[PDB]
């Protein structure tokens, strides 16, 4: 019941962690907009969640797709309260200098430009919500690789460092507008793998009124791997 | 299931943040051991909570008081699953060089030795539980002063730096024993004060099975103050 | 004479910090390749240093300009031992949501893609030098805003977070190849403004053999701003 | 000659990193006060440097020893410009719960109380130098284990977290008095002689060079930092 009444828009929500978060948010009483590049993925997750979910196929590196995604969410649910920037792509592990410009550009398009587009497009609506006293949350999913890289994912890890840094910058700027901005760093000392439902719980907590005084942070959820 | 069935020993539980946590944990179905140098404070808080709370007067800077506290917790509740190192004393803000050795040594004795004593005394018990499948949590309450100091609390802030650092060291070492070790840093951009309520919610999340993959972290709860 | 016999390529070296480092490096006996989008400014700085300097006009957001710059460096001086990524652009301070895509993308082109392009194009050469027993250094100029943003520079500050993160990732990956990768964060409790020569000295230190055991760090040079 | 005319007091200077720093600072023109609990060690290092060096026997965990140490430095050299907090003790690697209170107390006494004593007793003099236009520096030697611990050194590492945190707290408070406070994080606890991404081990001279840079006018706008010198170990 923690998120009852709230509307969350979640990117990369057709699979893995994004799907886990959307299912968990919906179980908490939230309406969920399932945004993914994979249309079959988005539709399947929407189906499994049920009436609380809207499926939206989009390539968030593209301005037009973001605009369409946002319009569809607003049209279906009347407002957005929570944005989870979760979509991300990598490169296969390799020597940094072997990643070529096309691949590098694609990675930046989703992991950097996508976050920029999705966020800047929803900020005016969030500010409007905050003026009527309805607090909003932007949650960015980054990675332990942002601040604790191992070799061979240089360009991917750097986009995640961008995400953590943008989280702090937006948080200090948007706080007085009643918009919180947080991040999660998913990855092992605890001796088991991270499952989508683990990350989902941290996300539901951070996006709930139980975390109303928490903004600008990057929470590691990683079994102690970043230590 | 979250805190139902758990036993939490909380230091400095006779007022402020410590009291807030004890009441929040008890509401979650936990048993709580109310540890404070202030006997009347511990008894007041324990009576405000009722049958699920046990009062224990103790000066955690003293080894024999810690032992008696651990012994009374186990005598009463059979086990301890959660330790909250919350007890802390500071100095009146002042030029660093004006804090005299006697007062300095007192601050260290509670904020540093008290943590060492209460934690090292519960670890063998925590390892036994963890080995039997009952995961345990150590929660340390530090301060945003540890990493983001402002003038005139130098020696107080440094003991909080000690707390953040020991959280990390204990977490990496105890993770294989299935004991998590985490920290909170209570403090304003969000435009309002932090209440014991707020910090208690974060403590309840981090000490729950909903945080089973979170260890080694220090989470700021500060309305953005430290950005 | 600490940098005697070394060749440094410095981007954005036609003015400001970049120029200060170029002159300081040359005073330490290095040959310097002055790279800047502003041809007349690259020429000015090169002319002021003398025979030890080569002016090179380049838009580092374009692969063709990068390849040409690296070729010209190698053609003139036979090798490059030090790369300083210092070229950066930003936006007028303003609300984040008011920075439009064309401007957002241009900032990324210089601050993100330009560093990736210049760095990846030099790594094979740095690896060759490393195998011949010659230590190479990549110095990334980021900003205090990366980790301590103030409102209104969100997307700019984010690119600087990308740079600090890429410093760590490349440092871990390339250490075995005898290539150090370090960052500086220029900015005030010390009560005065930061001058080019202040940063220049930190740079000359980090790029010299006196720092041969320092890699993966981001050094704040900020009179205490980041504390 | 970057430190010519400056006076540096260095703790744990009887061996290892501290002895390395002391010789390096003296080569740069500084007078050096060699403070160590091991009296014979202090006297050896002072004798190896010459007239620029003064040996001082002190257990810096003790206020009385610290008072005598400071008085001796001022009476010999007339002033102190640089303080290096380098002395440190640890415990043998073991399960954290096995370190007993008496050992724990000893570690806090040197690594924590010792830094508090030496620094708080020099601050009023450092503020006088500051007011006269003479910049001072406090350099604290911490460790990569403060922010990046590995198992078995919990209580040692935590004292080094305290060092890093106090460096930040004192830096912000003391900056307007013209006193910088900085820290070094090197990866045996005092660097004494007879895996690493960079492919060799840290030597006292590596650490000494970083310290010499941080304590010089070439670093006049650097304060509040904790600089890792670890060959990439902490990344």
């Amino acid at each position: 019941m923690s998120l009852e009444g709230k509307v969350a828009l979640i990117t990369g929500a057709g699979s893995g962690f994004g799907e886990g978060m959307a299912k968990r948010f919906a179980k908490g009483g939230a309406k969920v907009v399932i945004v993914d590049r994979d249309k079959a993925g988005a539709e399947r997750v929407a189906g499994e969640i049920g009436d609380a979910a809207l499926a939206v196929a989009a390539d968030i590196s593209k301005e037009a797709d973001v605009d369409a995604a946002v319009e569809a969410a607003l049209s279906k649910f009347g407002k957005v309260d929570i944005l989870v920037n979760n979509a991300g792509i990598g490169h296969k592990p390799q020597n940094a200098e072997l990643v070529e410009p096309e691949e590098f550009d694609r990675i930046v398009g989703v992991n950097v430009r996508g976050v920029y587009l999705m966020t800047s497009k929803l900020i005016p609506h969030f500010k409007e919500n905050g003026a009527k006293g309805q607090e909003c949350v932007i949650l960015n999913v980054a990675s332990t690789g942002a601040g604790r890289p191992r070799p061979n994912l240089a360009w991917y890890n750097a986009t995640k460092g961008w995400v953590v840094s943008v989280t702090k910058a937006l948080a200090i700027e948007l706080a007085p507008a009643k918009i919180r901005v947080v991040a999660l760093n998913p990855v092992i000392p605890m001796g088991r793998l991270l499952k989508p439902d683990d990350l989902a719980e941290a996300a539901a907590f951070l996006c709930s009124p139980q975390a109303s005084m928490i903004t600008g942070v990057a929470l590691d959820v990683d079994g102690g791997r970043s230590i």
